[PDB]
């Protein structure tokens, strides 16, 4: 029989958000945004007992619309989670359920997951007016608790690298999944193999270092929640892109758990790859929640202040709108929701030491009500920030609401995932013959698209494959989407893949069938590895990993999307090509262009930096330029480049010429002058003697499907 | 020789302006322009700033960033820029590369204006005006930016980084870098008026002993004299008329200004801050020396014209004017709002500064035509992790339409309240107000700053300031004598809610003197013992006098400096208004970070506040409403809501406040107890019966007169 006040406490600080350790007054500060709550209470749980409080303050103090108290004792590792009172009526927005544990958004470590369960919901569940009713059951025992931490971490060989590092110009992403990465590698022992820890180890870490991309980017890693929906089915959210915190990093792939080794294990990761010379960019989801619409969960934002930090239909404020596609968008309006983003970025930057974001979505963030605006509030503050202005900026530059293709629209500073590229290239090598200029265009990093923003080339990301869609392997091994072990009765992912079987369907004895898809393959990485702009690599097209034909694999968490390090002769001796080709690039500064090529002479030159021929020897006129085809054929001039250096040099290459033929035929080009060795191709039979050179404008046979690039080394 | 022959690197966007970069020995050189067609950086000598020693073409550029890197340069060196674009003026396209352009993120500006019709960009004749395009190079007329060296020893300085002078506890004190210390023969010249000169062993003293918290510094954003000021013989004193946003002003520094001017003005708060004084400097963000068409062509104007002046929509070759000062800068482009904000975080991170004041702080919020609290300039600034932790104050308002805004600002912000200002004036004027106004104003004002949820101290409570009469004249004057600015007297407020004290001017009627110190001993009590943060007018201790001129921002002389001669009536109110600051900061009765509920606490008897009658009982309803020249009240200091950073409650005394605005007497009856007499605005030496008051007992209380009572018993 005591009191909330007879129990020693301090009214504490607004800021920072979040719970701090301070280490000074020997306590814990927790802060917490609400502008519509009517009171607040913490709870404290501990290690063993996670049904109930420990203990319950009531946060008494609140400077503006922030609740804040300091509880004297309280060090790190401390669970706690939080109970907002407040209005209840889902016609109006509001949908305050006290009864209702929550989580705080500002966690930077989240115990475990969801125990999934009627009680989570907040309205009654098999009740006819779902979502207006009050469900008033206690859901403590099923939320995960957050947990307060100690952010000190040394980053021993840090601060060096930080530091004249990978320019996006020079840049070769390598997109991965930290599990899939390494779960099947046993190579390591078990309990690191798909988590963080496994992930910067020496023998990946010595990997990626042969394989020779610079920088990584990792699917969502931001603690997310299995969607009951998968649950029911026997199925988990293996990409993890429905995120329920901004702060902390998934549990799930924390080899020290889940109790503040999650971020520690992080930490170190990245200090074990800065180390060895890698950038990290991090799948970014910001767009959506994991508490989906109405009727979905009441877990974190929907409990403490509903009216922000959701889009509401302005006339119901009871349902909400979705350009996302996931229930519901996040209200990247209010000025609380734009703090906690750019905090989150500004938090994943100085403090874990993310050296980029690939926003997934990202038109979503753009969104004022019904309308698009590359202009809003929370880009102009993430442009003039100190901080963020020095990180790679990276976009998935549509949603799927309507008028949300934003493909050239990002303010500068911002590459964007080129899907032209994707598209186009892969309805080309397909056997498509599209207009000269809709792949001359691609193959010199889009300038349409982006020189019409002042961009450069760097904007682009070119790709042919990734976690959405085929991969490289399954892009060349069917025409349809067999994405039947979802559950989803085959009625999710793509259609329309833009994609060939090389005359089948699945795996295959043919050789015939093989040999193309093996030919193929090296058409798609001959390409992206000689086109301007910065290329991406799908974690594991180097192993020729394999999906069965699944497109939408974003619940398969199993042997369907495990990297397979089994190699064979066929899986591993393109591996050695992909290895090849990148040092090709890396080596060679005529396709890491800071500028685009223009079509003329430079620096009283007699050459053009950039032309393209056709079939026979020949430039391309305003007609040919303008008509389809299935053949191109393009002069880079390495020497009479416009590439300046940091230093003010001018950037001599050498002089290539690269034949791209898609054409299913065979064909005879003729080359012009001079007298060009061969470098590269499509070809896995035995280059032929008479193919390793070619003088003076004569020609040559070439097999349809098909890619060839040349040195100049006589003119 | 082509722009080619001679070494450079492409450069960097960021930062803006240009960098000392010494690991590669030169200089980075960035400049924002959305629309210009070409740019040229042009390098001149100490010796010669005629012409350019070197002209430069910045070719590189990145996104709406020109940039380039010159090998060789080092700190110390002279630049400007030539902005090449079209001449569209109806469209609001005004490039003119004839004139030479001040960098807007220059650190360091080197001179002023020599005022001339060539720096113009159109003909000053000519019969269509600002339609016109004039090809004289203004070169020779304008200030050369110069390269800083950024470095600096903030010795010790990095404590006070730390916790500082909470909001609850600060008096702020209105200085005028230059009026200041120009009349302080204690100092050296080339140091009176100067950076260095306000922060010397002999004012910080002073400052300690007055016992003021922090000093509120005039706009020290490098200005320029209106040339309608220059053809008066006459200049612009509190300079609220900047270009540069990054430049402190050259005519406050002490040891010249090719850098100078920055390392002065780090030294002197480095100081401060070593004496424990917090430094806000009053800030114009809102427009540019620029004025609308018509005006000069230094800095914005010709380097991009669409993007950082707001201009009407339907003509763009006029300049919406939000200010009065005849443009607006539009916070709603996104390299004007990080330009805004960069200059901000600079003077933070960079010179020390502990917050800014902003003036006309409503038109920053003009986005579109109107005032969104909620534009995207304040919301950046407030999920700012630098600026986050400093203090904002804000003019809540501007001279547009609507522009009125007080108590609507961001939380963390803090407001000048002008209510209170006029309030208190009309009060011990004689006018009779409602027993609720006056109440409010002493309370912090709730009615206005709770509505928002902000606190008392949020209030920023003053009775005088540099917008209209001093002190001294406030007393002394009913009506504005601004003559001597020459403009037939039709420049400042008309209204001042003065009384002048019987006269006008200064008198030798003792009975008018006497008068006059009674009424400045009554408006400072009142503002030191009201809710609130208040804020003291520099110079007003001193009983400063501007002769009755109530806008005397054009006055460079001995109107506006301090006269720090003093004889007895100076030195008596000097002692006053110390004994009284360290009496507020004495009780956190009136330090108070919540506000007095009208009711009891924590289970006691009395309640924290209350507010009484010429007689015993209490202040009823419609006593609550009607008029009256005569305010008593009772705080509770030991029934208070009041918690330090600790989870204590605080406690103070228990006072009783006798406000007699009346100007005839008046009998008073103290509630119960037994009470003893702290200070008053009495003159005359105080009677021994006045000393003690007992049991419900009476006293006369002469009118014009305050009181703070103790209650030693009950
Ligand atoms: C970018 O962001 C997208 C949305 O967050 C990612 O979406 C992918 O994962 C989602 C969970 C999935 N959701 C839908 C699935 C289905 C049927 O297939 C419905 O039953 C659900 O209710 C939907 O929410 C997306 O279909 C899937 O593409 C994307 O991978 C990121 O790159
Ligand atoms: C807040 O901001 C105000 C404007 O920046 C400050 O204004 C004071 O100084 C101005 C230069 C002055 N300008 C006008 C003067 C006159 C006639 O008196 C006209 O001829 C000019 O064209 C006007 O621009 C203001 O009148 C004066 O109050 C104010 O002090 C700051 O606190
Ligand atoms: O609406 C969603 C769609 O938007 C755009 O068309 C994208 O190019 C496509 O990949 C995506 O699925
Ligand atoms: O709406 C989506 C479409 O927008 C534009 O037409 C693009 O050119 C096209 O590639 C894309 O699929
Ligand atoms: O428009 C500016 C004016 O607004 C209000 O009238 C203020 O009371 C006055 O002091 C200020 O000068
Ligand atoms: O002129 C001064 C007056 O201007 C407006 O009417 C304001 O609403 C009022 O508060 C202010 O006192």
């Amino acid at each position: 029989f005591f009191r909330t006040r007879d129990r020693p406490l301090r009214p504490g600080d607004p800021y920072p958000l979040g719970s701090n350790w301070i280490e000074d007054d020997d306590g814990v500060n927790f802060s917490l945004f609400s502008e519509n709550a009517e009171k607040v209470e913490l709870l404290l749980y501990s290690l063993t007992n996670q049904k109930y409080p420990k203990e319950i303050i009531e946060v008494k103090n609140k400077t503006g619309d922030i609740w804040h108290v300091f509880v004297p004792g309280l060090r790190p590792g401390q669970l706690y989670a939080y109970r907002v009172y407040g209005p209840y009526k889902p016609e109006l927005g509001l949908r305050f359920n006290p009864n209702k544990v929550l989580i705080d958004p500002y966690a930077k470590a989240i115990n475990g997951s969801v125990i999934w369960n009627d009680a989570v919901f907040g309205y009654k569940i098999g009740d006819q007016n779902q979502d207006l009713t009050y469900d008033e059951r206690d859901s403590g025992e099923y939320v995960p608790k957050s947990v307060v931490i100690n952010p000190y971490f040394e980053w021993d060989d840090e601060d060096f690298i930080k530091g004249k590092k990978v320019p996006l110009k020079d840049t070769v992403i390598y997109e991965v999944h930290v599990k899939g990465f390494t779960k099947l590698r046993l190579d390591l022992p078990e309990n690191i193999r798909g988590t963080y820890e496994g992930l910067a180890s020496e023998q990946m870490i010595s990997y990626l270092k042969d394989l020779g991309i610079t920088t990584v980017e990792l699917m969502p890693v931001f603690h997310f929640i299995d969607q009951r929906f998968l649950t029911d089915k026997g199925l988990t959210n293996y990409w993890g892109y429905d995120p329920i915190n901004f702060f902390s990093p998934e549990c799930r792939y924390s080899s020290t758990g889940c109790l503040g080794g999650q971020v520690l294990s992080f930490k170190k990761m990245v200090n074990e790859l800065h180390n060895a010379g890698i950038e990290v960019i991090i799948d970014v989801v910001y767009n959506h929640t994991a508490e989906g619409n109405h009727l979905g969960p009441t877990l974190s934002f929907r409990g403490i202040d509903n009216t922000a930090y959701y889009m509401l239909q302005p006339d119901n404020k009871r349902y909400y709108l979705d350009f996302t596609g996931t229930g519901n968008t996040l209200n990247l309006s209010h000025p609380r929701v734009i703090q906690m983003v750019l905090d989150s970025l500004r938090y994943w930057v100085t403090e874990m030491h993310v050296d980029g974001f690939r926003f997934d979505l990202a038109a979503a963030l753009a969104r004022e009500l019904y309308s698009v605006n590359m202009l809003n509030t929370f880009f102009i503050a993430l442009q003039q920030d100190p901080i963020l202005s020095q990180v790679k900026l990276i976009a998935e530059p549509w949603d799927v609401g309507q008028g949300g293709y934003q493909v050239g629209n990002f303010p500068y500073q911002w590459a964007e995932w080129n899907g032209k590229y994707r598209d186009s290239i892969r309805r080309f090598w397909r056997g498509e013959a599209l207009p000269y200029s809709e792949i001359a265009n691609r193959l010199l990093g889009s300038p349409d698209i982006y020189l019409g923003n002042n961009k450069t080339p760097f904007a682009s990301i070119n790709y042919v494959t990734s976690h959405d869609g085929f991969t490289l392997e399954d892009l060349v091994s069917y025409n349809q989407k067999h994405n039947e072990a979802n559950g989803f009765n085959n009625q999710d992912g793509m259609n329309e893949n833009y994609s060939w079987n090389c005359g089948a369907e699945g795996p295959t004895n043919d050789q015939n069938v093989v040999i193309c898809r093996e030919k193929q393959k090296r058409n798609f990485m001959i390409t992206l590895l000689v086109s301007q702009g910065t290329p991406m690599i799908l974690g594991g097209d180097e192993l020729s990993r394999t999906q069965r034909g699944n497109n939408n694999a974003f619940c398969q968490d199993n042997e369907i999307t495990w990297f397979d390090w089994n190699l064979d002769e066929r899986k591993s001796k393109f591996l050695e090509f992909v290895k090849k080709m990148i040092q090709f690039y890396r080596a060679h500064p005529a396709f890491r262009r800071e500028r685009y090529f223009q079509g003329k002479k430079l620096f009283g030159m007699p050459l053009k930096d950039v032309t393209f021929y056709t079939l026979e020897g020949r430039e391309v006129d305003e007609k040919t330029w303008s008509s389809p085809t299935q053949l191109v054929i393009f002069v880079l001039e390495g020497s009479v480049m416009d590439e300046i250096n940091m230093y003010g040099e001018r950037i001599a290459d050498d002089s290539f010429l690269i034949i791209l033929n898609a054409n299913p035929n065979n064909v005879k080009v003729k080359f012009p002058k001079g007298k060009w060795e061969l470098v590269i191709s499509s070809y896995l039979r035995e280059i032929k003697p008479e193919e390793r050179i070619i003088e003076g404008e004569k020609e040559l046979e070439i097999e349809g499907r098909t890619a060839l690039v040349y040195r100049r080394i006589e003119l």
